[PDB]
DNA sequence: TCGCGCG
DNA sequence: TCGCGCG
């Protein structure tokens, strides 16, 4: 699905750029912050990423 | 302002109907839930309403 | 001590 | 144990 494909792009972004906050990932994938966050939290449910518990949270690959 | 006027309508709604959750107020004022909540929390800052700490919160007049 | 992803 | 108002 297109959501899966968007998630793949987010994973590629983190692989290429290292740990990142949502606002940065959103600017590069070119999606609004809420949409990026929807994907980041699904990716966390699916054990592909984790967040740092900072505010703002820092995201990276599992 | 129009925001003030919207807030007045929400207050009138609570005066006429008694304590209410946001979803109910939204349906009657005919505004989306987020907009109603924006107003309810401003009205709380301005000491005109309070919420019950229930989930969903129940709102009423101070 | 805004974290918010919420369907 | 969705509370979400967020500018
Ligand atoms: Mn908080
Ligand atoms: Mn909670």
């Amino acid at each position: 699905s297109a959501e899966t494909q968007m998630e793949r792009k987010i994973i590629d972004f983190l692989r290429q750029n290292g740990k990142s906050i949502a606002l940065t990932i959103a600017k590069e994938i070119g999606l609004d912050k809420s949409t990026v966050n929807r994907h980041l939290y699904n990716l966390q449910r699916s054990n592909q990423v984790f967040n740092s518990n900072e505010k703002p949270p820092v995201w990276d690959l599992m």
